[PDB]
């Protein structure tokens, strides 16, 4: 059976095979070419991926999410201490392990970490044997480039349990660089720049390739900025559209919110590519239906000040790295965030014009990486 590449993101996780010199990235159950990183319990079952999301309004403290958070941690860590407060799922401290407690068919559970994302591997190791139509064992598995020994071993362990024989951990960044063939020799020392921003985190990294070796010269980001913000944006400005309407708040009714949200995330993808879009929900709050629009300028000013931000953490990249925007050779663009047109745009301008790499869907791009490096690898 083929080695296979798998992207194991914070929201969503893509996984991809190298073959006949080609990579082929595999669409789920659903037809999704990515799947969310969701894990749910119930009286009856264990939801995965999804069919997985496609329930957490129903069951908000049964549905597990944001695992890589967690993965590799100590409970007394300071970001678990600040990221557990706004999970509806318990986590718990064993023995200074944290675990997260959920309720699977009338009973009492709980697991750790790595066991969660070991279900969302099995999951990708299913889909692409379903593809393959042949049992799929090794795996090249990503991680992001500031991960620590404690965090890339959790993450090996947990491709383990899903009996994955893990080749190799490899940097998100690099893997993306790897897509894009930002690896071959041309004798000459090639500094790259990866600008990840995906569903609930924002990365920059500055690789300088030479002689086929990678050296990570500078990263930077914020690990609490992504798409979902984005949403969370748009959500705001509906409550308030639905107020005026019908002064009616609905913001105590979490089924509702939660309803408006998948709407606001599907009425956002479709922006990246028409002017507007609409959104229709059929019993938002009583019996009152919600249908309205949005235009892509209005979705633009609600995330203005974020989407400038976003340049912040590029600079000091650059700064820390020693480098002039004249010195980095390539850009390449990685998340499902950056098809946004906007961002493309303010990029682009403060690169001068220089031409970004975003032939490869953005959100695709460390998955295929990973393949092409799982094939070398074997
Ligand atoms: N066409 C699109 N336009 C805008 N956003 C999109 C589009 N397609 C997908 N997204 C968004 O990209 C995000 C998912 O990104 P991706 O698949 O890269 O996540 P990820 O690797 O899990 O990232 P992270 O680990 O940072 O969450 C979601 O917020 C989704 O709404």
């Amino acid at each position: 059976g083929p080695a296979v590449g798998i992207d194991l993101g914070t929201t969503y996780s893509c996984v991809g095979v190298f073959q006949h010199g080609k990579v082929e990235i595999i669409a789920n159950d659903q037809g999704n070419r990515t799947t969310p990183s969701y894990v749910a319990f119930t009286d009856t079952e264990r939801l995965i991926g999804d069919a997985a999301k496609n329930q957490v309004a129903m069951n908000p403290t049964n549905t597990v999410f944001d695992a890589k958070r967690l993965i590799g941690r100590r409970f007394d860590d300071a970001v678990v201490q600040s990221d557990m407060k706004h999970w509806p799922f318990m986590v718990v401290n064993d023995a200074g392990r944290p675990k997260v407690q959920v309720e699977y068919k009338g009973e009492t559970k709980s697991f750790y970490p790595e066991e969660v994302s070991s279900m969302v591997l099995t999951k990708m190791k299913e889909i692409a044997e379903a593809y393959l139509g042949k049992t799929v064992t090794n795996a090249v598995v990503t991680v992001p480039a500031y991960f620590n020994d404690s965090q890339r071993q959790a993450t090996k362990d947990a491709g383990t349990i899903a009996g994955l024989n893990v080749l190799r951990i490899i940097n998100e960044p690099t893997a993306a660089a790897i897509a894009y063939g930002l690896d071959k020799k041309v004798g000459a020392e090639r500094n790259v720049l990866i600008f990840s921003l995906g569903g609930g985190t924002f990365d920059v990294s500055i690789l300088t390739i030479e002689d086929g070796i990678f050296e990570v010269k500078s990263t930077a980001g914020d690990t609490h900025l992504g798409g979902e913000d984005f949403d969370n944006r748009m959500v705001n400005h509906f409550i308030a559209e639905f107020k005026r309407k019908h002064k009616k708040d609905i913001s105590e009714n979490k089924r509702a919110v939660r309803r408006l949200r998948t709407a606001c995330e599907r009425a956002k993808r479709t922006l990246s590519s028409s002017t507007q879009a609409s959104i229709e929900i059929d019993s938002l709050y009583e019996g009152i239906d919600f249908y309205t629009s949005i235009t892509r300028a209005r979705f633009e000013e609600l995330n203005a000040d974020l989407f400038r931000g976003t340049l912040d953490p590029v600079e000091k990249a650059l700064r820390d790295a020693k480098l002039d925007k004249s010195q980095i050779h390539d850009i390449v663009l990685v998340g499902g965030s950056t098809r946004i047109p906007k961002i493309q745009k303010l990029l682009q301008d403060f690169f001068n014009g220089k031409e970004l790499n975003k032939s490869i869907n953005p959100d695709e791009a460390v998955a295929y990486g990973a393949a092409v490096q799982a094939a070398i690898l074997s």
